């Protein structure tokens, strides 16, 4: 399985977004006989540098290891010097925008589905002992109206204060359990249709509030069972948090309950 791609197979489209290292484009990956495949193209501002190249291509290295229907897929790589990472395109874009715009077109069942799908991706990473460290609505991508996928593994295992677990803020401890806390904040974001947590609150006051037992309130229309799951994700003691395996099974049930 060779990930090196011929540049002539790639057609660059417009700029779609930005990363640490440069502009992200949409585009096309072309193959003989095949249909034209839409793709995302990560660009590297200073790929002439060995230093800058390494951290850039590290995300691709990290994606290389994963294979899951709700995690964005590495298509390939071009190491010739306009260095490019070719990723699967999620044509509907970032989840937060999607939820803000498509609010009156979505139902509670679609929101729980996204949460379930993401829990599915997170269990899978949990089984590989991979910690994402940046679970948030902005980093989730919409592949279809019934399909979200987790992206942006700039931060990895093997600062987003308002999403972080207390032991990550206090002691730089990053684990599956701290991912669970973040997922809980992400679920709140989904149910709030892409409102940010702790608006009008300073990053440095976030820990104080969390230490005082404060938690994001129950979104309008959120079912009590679901909010109950979210508060469990926000146990101060990381050992009382459910694992992504537990969450996935609970979200399945809650989703079925809401469809019925």
């Amino acid at each position: 399985r060779d990930y090196e791609i011929q540049r002539e197979r790639i057609e660059l489209g417009r700029c779609i977004g930005e990363g640490q290292f440069g502009d992200v484009h949409q585009g096309i990956y072309m193959s003989p006989e095949n249909p034209a495949m839409a793709v995302a193209i990560k660009t590297c501002k200073n790929c002439t540098s060995d230093s800058v190249r390494e951290k850039f291509l590290q995300e691709a290295l990290t994606m290389r290891q994963f294979d899951h229907p709700h995690i964005v897929k590495l298509i390939g790589v071009i190491t010739e010097n306009p260095v490019w990472i070719i990723m699967e395109l999620c044509t509907l874009g970032e989840l937060r925008s999607f939820l803000q715009v498509r609010k009156f077109s979505l139902d509670l069942a679609s929101l729980i589905l996204y949460a379930y799908q993401l829990s599915t991706a997170l269990a899978y990473l949990e089984s590989k002992r991979f910690v994402h460290r940046d679970i948030a609505a902005r980093n989730v991508l919409v592949s279809a109206t019934d399909c979200v996928k987790l992206g942006d593994f700039g931060l990895s295992r093997y600062l987003p204060i308002k999403w972080m677990a207390p032991e990550s803020i206090n002691f730089r401890r990053f684990t599956s359990a701290s991912d669970v806390w973040m997922f809980g904040v992400c679920m709140w974001e989904i149910l709030m249709h892409g409102v940010k947590p702790f608006q009008g609150v300073k990053n440095n006051d976030v820990i104080g509030r969390i230490e005082n037992g404060e938690r994001l309130p129950m979104p309008p229309n959120c079912p009590p069972t679901l909010y109950s799951l979210m508060t469990k994700c926000w146990a101060y003691d990381p050992s009382r948090r459910p694992r992504f395996t537990e969450l996935k099974a609970q979200l399945s049930t809650i989703l079925e309950e809401e469809k019925l």
